[PDB]
């Protein structure tokens, strides 16, 4: 008698560049992740011009899942996962991106990884682009500044769909495609889109042009994937941070509406196949005049997604004072602390009820199945000398989010496909390039400086989630 559906997908989520290591093994090319240095809370990662001899790049070795995946999958099986969300490293398949033929050694690696999952009861869920495009596409072509990179991505997606059509049912095109709505900081444009900005450039206009090309690439991929296997479920991937009005002040309400339009118009294109009128009017008013053709609009219309994959970690709040009639939204400056919720040590506000809010926000608009493909609590873990990791703070975060997700299914009629907590084996964080910001049920002995045995150990949350899955979410 579970609230959640009987065939509910219980898994864990990672990304290739964040855990594989082997960054130059098996023919793999240099990715955008491979030129990003380690950072920390309050210390941005640095993006370097190629791999420089005297820098620490934590994604180069990560946790060495490239060599240890067989042992790790036995831990996944003990945990009881029925699915595993990861990315296919673009640079393992097309090392520089523009080769005529794919890299067969990279195609064999994912053959072996996916086969190892499926023989242990675990279904792979694959994200095609996850912050790891070939660095050669950036330096030579400009990343998604360039229409040519659309075809390079679609070529890559098509190889992947064809090779794994019998092994992978659930796909997603561009991870957290809307992160780049924050274009004032370098991280999201470079990792979403391969944009390295030159001095004096209009950063906003370049982001919107890359977002258009990516949406076109995704839509082309959807149609091609559907032609290869109509049983594929191909979703978008939205970073869903709800943006609350600070108060019932009417300008706070409109500021929140406008911020949500700026952050989530990507979803409308993915789902409906055309641009929403508010973002179109914004672009016209700002004279952001994108290279949009009629074939683009036809591609978008014919490549709508089957479901909405999204991450949830936190919520934001905004005030509308002095935001005038335009309610322009700069994510890097305009956020305010929400006095009603706690916050993590990295400053991510803790708001389990916002997950239910997020699910209703999607469902009110789109009536599509949802897939929670990332959710997690990044926190410092401590080893007791006895050896255990008592991460009750992580059980508390996760259990309250799963309870709110159950309330959304039970009370709001949401169609929820599955739940894959993020970083369920400790890996290198995206925003900061840290091992210290731990998400996992499985501890990995490696620190921010690169020291450690890389041994895996079970935290206390491991047995907690095992029983979550065992009871299909009834025992939290
Ligand atoms: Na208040
Ligand atoms: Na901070
Ligand atoms: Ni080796």
């Amino acid at each position: 008698m579970s609230i959640l559906k009987n065939d509910f997908l219980w898994g864990g989520a990672v990304a290739a560049h964040q855990l594989e290591g082997g960054w130059d093994q098996g023919g793999k090319g240099v990715s955008v992740a491979d030129v990003m240095t380690a950072g920390a809370h309050g210390v941005p990662r640095k993006i370097t011009a190629g791999v420089l001899p005297d820098e620490h790049y934590p994604n180069h070795e990560a946790i060495d899942f490239y060599h240890r995946y067989q042992e790790d999958i036995q831990l996944f099986k003990e945990l009881g996962l029925n699915c595993f969300r990861t990315s296919i490293a673009w640079t393992r398949i097309f090392p520089n991106g523009d080769e005529e033929t794919p890299n067969e050694e990279g195609l064999r690696f994912y053959d072996a990884l996916f086969d190892e999952c499926l023989k242990n009861g675990i279904e792979p869920v694959v994200t095609l682009s996850h912050f790891e495009m070939p660095y050669h596409l950036v330096t030579k072509y400009g990343g998604f500044r360039n229409r040519q990179v659309i075809d390079f991505f679609v070529k890559f997606a098509e190889v992947c769909f064809t090779r794994y059509q019998k092994k992978v049912k659930y796909w997603m095109t561009f991870n957290e495609i809307n992160n780049q709505a924050n274009y004032e900081e370098d991280f999201a444009p470079f990792t979403n889109s391969g944009i390295a900005y030159q001095e004096g450039e209009d950063r906003e206009a370049i982001m919107y042009q890359a977002a258009h090309y990516e949406l076109v690439a995704s839509a082309r991929a959807v149609k091609i994937g559907h032609a290869i296997n109509p049983d594929f479920q191909i979703g978008c991937m939205i970073a869903m941070v709800p943006i609350y009005p600070y108060s019932c002040n009417p300008e706070d309400m409109m500021m929140s509406v406008s911020a949500m339009q700026k952050r989530y118009w990507f979803t409308d294109v993915h789902v409906r196949g055309h641009y929403p009128s508010a973002i179109q009017c914004y672009l016209k008013r700002k004279n952001i005049s994108l290279d949009v053709t009629e074939e683009d609009l036809t591609d978008l219309a014919n490549g709508c997604v089957d479901y909405i994959g999204f991450s949830y970690c936190m919520s934001f709040a905004v005030k509308g004072a002095e935001k005038g009639p335009t309610f322009d939204y700069n994510e890097a400056k305009d956020l305010v602390r929400n006095p009603y919720v706690a916050t993590s040590d990295w400053g991510w506000q803790i708001d389990p009820m916002g997950l239910r809010y997020a699910m209703n926000w999607f469902n009110d608009r789109y009536e599509l199945p949802l897939f929670i493909v990332e959710n997690g609590f990044g926190a410092i873990d401590e080893l007791e000398p006895d050896g255990t990791i008592n991460d009750t703070y992580r059980i508390a975060y996760l259990r309250e989010h799963i309870e709110m997700m159950k309330e959304a299914v039970a009370y709001d009629g949401i169609d929820l496909m599955g739940y894959t907590p993020w970083g369920f084996i400790d890996l290198v964080s995206a925003s900061t390039g840290e091992m210290k910001k731990r998400y996992g049920f499985i501890y990995v002995d490696k620190d921010n400086d690169g020291h450690g045995t890389l041994e895996r150990r079970k935290k206390k949350s491991f047995a907690w989630y095992q029983q979550v899955i065992a009871t299909n979410g009834e025992e939290l």
